[PDB]
């Protein structure tokens, strides 16, 4: 039922990525039109003499060609009949089946509108296929209490890197359900995911407050994934002033809880330590909010500064060395955000394929920074940044861990998973892939 497409067009989409740098073209684009057609392809693949690359593009939002198949076929998994939320008294909640390739704005808006339901557990951007957030974590302000996307998923249809169609779960083929989930796509393409859901909340009360010293704004955010009265989001960003630090909350409510919103937020930001009069609230629909991000690419798109290199790092630091990283690397090694909040690690299965750090506290810190527009120069400066900033990690024995990880060498990734988690990784790898069809601009395995 598929379709191979030569198109220039298709071609050069499918050979680029947010990041802007890595530019491996393959032979074709596939477009499928269910989960058997994916089948097929990688039955050929897995069939074939050379045995061909194969890689899934979600909205192709990779920084270092993760989502690329070099002289073989990216699978456009974007998008036919959509599957209601179903609700079960055996899980006492809700859940819904989504095709491996929807984008996450997409589950939103079709879940509200069928039972006002809503996926319990984000990321910051909406424009992200299932597939792809789920091959890494999925992650946002919520993950300190529901956990990452990862956690927030009960099945998947899996397509393995020998074509064969496996439902998976906790309770069925466990060891590819928890291998996939943070599998860099190393083990098969998410063809279905089963997400879990709770009553969407129908507003949000947004906040943000500044902090001068770092000691009390890293203290402030880890009381508040302590918490029963709680915010629903907590994130957190580096400013230029000599350096500031942004708290960002939410607190959702909906008709019945409308009457006590107000004295929740006052009593939840009573026992804060920000800087007095550096509250700024915000009042909007809940996916108004959850949308945010967009809005933003809407006015950089405008601008020309959207379809830029994007050299972003991302680093899980363990919350004991979370101290060294203000001198060191806000104040010392340093357009573009600075992520930090940190998270829960209990909130994380220890079975999947994702890597954290050895603590049960840990941040999330992003350097989301933007090259100038035709300015290869920019790009390089940046990257030089980014070295330093591993260089410290590792100068100083911070036991940090990248997320959405850009090792290309064995010994890198080998010292990034841990002898134990690396023996299970290579493992599944020999079981569902054993060809290494699948993924292969990761850079983990070789034919
Ligand atoms: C660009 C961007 C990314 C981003 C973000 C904001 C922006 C503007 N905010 C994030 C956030 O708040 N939290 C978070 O956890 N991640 C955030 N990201 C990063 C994003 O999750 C990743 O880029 C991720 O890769 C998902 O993006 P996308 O859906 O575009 O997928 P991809 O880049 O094409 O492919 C990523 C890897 O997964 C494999 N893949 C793709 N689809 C599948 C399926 N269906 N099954 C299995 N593997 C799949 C690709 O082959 C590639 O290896
Ligand atoms: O990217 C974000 N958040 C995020 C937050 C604001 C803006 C943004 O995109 C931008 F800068 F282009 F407007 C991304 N979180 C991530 C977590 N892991 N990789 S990225």
């Amino acid at each position: 039922g598929g379709r191979l497409s030569v198109d220039a067009s298709d071609i050069a989409e499918a050979s680029r990525d947010f990041g802007g740098v890595a530019r491996a073209e393959p032979m074709a684009v596939f477009h499928p039109r269910a989960a058997g057609d994916v089948a097929g392809l990688v039955g050929a693949a897995f069939r074939s003499a050379r045995g061909f690359r194969v890689s899934a593009r979600g909205h192709g939002h990779s920084i270092s060609g993760q989502a690329q198949a070099a002289g073989g076929v990216v699978v456009d998994m974007s998008r036919v009949a959509r599957a209601l939320p179903v609700h079960s008294a055996a899980l006492g909640g809700h859940y819904v089946d989504v095709w491996g390739g929807e984008l996450w704005v997409d589950v939103l808006n079709w879940t509200l509108s069928h039972g006002g339901l809503a996926p319990r557990s984000w990321t910051d951007y909406l424009y992200l296929s299932v597939g792809g957030t789920l091959s890494n974590a999925g992650i946002s302000g919520q993950a300190f209490h529901h956990g990452p996307q990862i956690s927030n998923v009960y099945e998947l249809d899996v397509v393995t890197g020998k074509g064969e169609v496996v439902t998976c779960s906790e309770t069925e083929n466990p060891d590819l359900f928890f291998g996939v989930l943070g599998g860099l796509g190393q083990f098969g393409i998410i063809t279905r995911a089963r997400i879990a859901l709770e009553r969407a909340p129908k507003r949000v009360r947004w906040i943000r407050a500044l902090y001068s010293n770092f000691s009390e704004f890293t203290a402030d955010q880890e009381r508040l994934i302590s918490l029963g009265r709680r915010f629903d989001y907590v994130e957190g960003f580096v400013v230029a002033a000599s350096v500031l630090y942004c708290l960002e909350v939410t607190k959702n409510y909906d008709d019945e809880t409308a009457g006590s919103v107000d004295q929740d937020v006052d009593t939840l930001l009573g026992e804060l330590n920000f800087l007095p009069g550096t509250v700024f609230t915000t009042d909007l629909p809940y996916v108004d909010f959850l949308d945010r991000v967009h809005k933003a690419e809407l006015k950089l798109r405008a601008k020309g500064m959207w379809e830029v290199p994007h050299p972003w790092l991302n680093l899980f630091v363990p919350a004991s060395r979370i101290a060294d990283f203000d001198r060191g690397v806000f104040r010392g090694v340093l357009g573009g955000p600075v992520l930090i909040y940190p998270m829960n690690k209990h909130k994380w299965d220890p079975r999947s394929s994702a890597v954290t750090p050895d603590e049960e506290v840990f941040y999330l810190v992003a350097f989301l920074r933007s090259a100038l527009p035709g300015a290869p120069e920019s790009l390089e400066a940046l990257a030089r940044q980014n070295q330093r900033i591993l260089d410290f990690c590792a100068g100083t024995g911070i036991g940090a861990k990248q997320y959405l990880p850009g090792h290309k060498a064995r010994h890198e990734w080998a010292e990034h998973f841990g002898a134990a988690r690396w023996d299970r990784f290579a493992r599944l790898k020999a079981e569902f892939d054993p060809r290494a069809i699948l993924a292969a601009g990761q850079g983990i395995f070789r034919p």
